């Protein structure tokens, strides 16, 4: 193999990816349904735009052909389909969201956010302010 | 529902990839093993290079986990539709890289025109992708 980081030339990892909770990020569902209420237009574009852009058409398309995969499973052959909403999911939600916010607010930003929220949502409830960080610009 | 085409930024289409028969592609065995042996280091670098170096990156990625997922489900689809589908990207992307993007698209028309010639008016040569 190599050790390619898909998130290593935006200026993250796959570890710090991994640093918000599993449960932090919305569904695929909901990050396809922004990603076309916002970026629909730039994302079928043929414009490079940006290295978003690229990276997200790959992801929304990879995503197409997962899904196909286990409705044919489905169709043709409780297991696999609690598995790819599951590990593979968690996989594209962090990718998927960590590009559309990355556009919306900001790269910077975005990681800026990442690490806060690391923080606070690990520090346990007795002690931790009610109010959560907030992402904006 | 939005319909995206990867290869639209580059100047090519979803169509156009189609163009060239199922068995001009290399194995996907193949493919990983070239864009290694030529680009390992640009590939795994964190500098973006060219928005080829990018998609890639994602197309591996996605092969690989799509790969653990037959590592899971043993407990013959997959390599038929899908298969062809990373083969044509790959191929296409680090044939951009080694040759030139335009100088790829010149060959993808050149040899399905050529391909599609019958057995006895088509010269025995296949044309020739270099610079
Ligand atoms: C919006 C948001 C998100 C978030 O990620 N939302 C989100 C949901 C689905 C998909 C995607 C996509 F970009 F991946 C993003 C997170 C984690 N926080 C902490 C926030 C807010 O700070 C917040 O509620 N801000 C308001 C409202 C918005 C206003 O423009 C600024 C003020
Ligand atoms: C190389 C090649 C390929 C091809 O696609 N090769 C290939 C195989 C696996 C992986 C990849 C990768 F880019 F994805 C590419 C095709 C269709 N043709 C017609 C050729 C050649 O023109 C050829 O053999 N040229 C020689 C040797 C090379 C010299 O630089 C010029 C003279």
């Amino acid at each position: 193999s190599m050790d390619i980081d898909p998130y290593k030339e935006f200026g993250a990892t796959v570890e710090l990816l991994s640093f918000l909770p599993s449960d932090f990020f919305p569904s695929v569902r909901d990050l396809l349904d922004t990603a076309a209420a916002l970026y629909r237009d730039a994302l079928e574009s043929p414009e490079h735009c940006s290295p978003h852009h690229t990276a997200l058409r790959q992801a929304i398309l990879c995503w197409g052909d997962l899904m196909t995969l286990a409705t044919w499973v489905g169709t043709n052959l409780d297991l696999v389909v609690s598995y790819v909403n599951t590990n593979v999911g968690l996989k594209f939600r962090q990718l998927l969201w960590f590009h559309i916010s990355c556009l919306t607010f900001g790269r910077e930003t975005v990681l800026e956010y990442l690490v806060s929220f690391g923080v606070w949502i690990r520090t346990p409830p007795a002690a931790r302010p009610p109010n959560a960080p907030i992402l904006s610009t």
